[PDB]
């Protein structure tokens, strides 16, 4: 199950984040799975004329030159579970 | 988090196979999640410290420097649903 990515916005309440979310494109129609981002506070993605809420950020720090960063992992709303596996998969591969 | 690995064993069946493990460490914890292999259709894996047996393989095609190629994945027995989509979601990344 190949996993790829679109930066998007999202917005929390004052919060306004910019960020990748990642999707999944079986077949002609789309699917987002989860959304990283540097700004916690985040509430919502809106992602196609259709709005996603998003979770409590788990939290992990990704390494760069510019140094290892403090990084927030959001996944959309009651994502099923062997989805969210499929997340931390890619990511802990790409780290 | 976080952070999955890899190791080159070779497992039996009642008949021997080799290929690549997907495993996991935590404190010192060394943990198996998957086996692939390019050949049916295995029972277990010897890891040297148990006899941790094999579900039947899943299969899938991978693109290569030579084409088109079959490998089969076995997920362990029983194997957390969650524990499940990181492998695929590992793999997914890993080939193409």
């Amino acid at each position: 199950g190949k996993l790829k990515q679109r930066s998007i916005k999202a917005e929390g309440d004052g919060i306004v984040g910019e960020g990748k979310a990642l999707y999944n494109n079986e077949g002609g129609r789309t699917f987002m799975y989860a959304f990283i981002s540097d700004k916690p506070d985040l509430r919502v993605v809106k992602w196609e004329a259709n709005t996603i809420e998003l979770e409590p950020p788990r939290k992990f720090l990704v390494d760069s030159p510019n140094g290892a960063q403090i990084k927030y992992l959001y996944f959309v709303r009651n994502l099923n579970t062997l989805r969210r596996g499929a997340v931390l998969g890619y990511i802990g591969a790409t780290v």
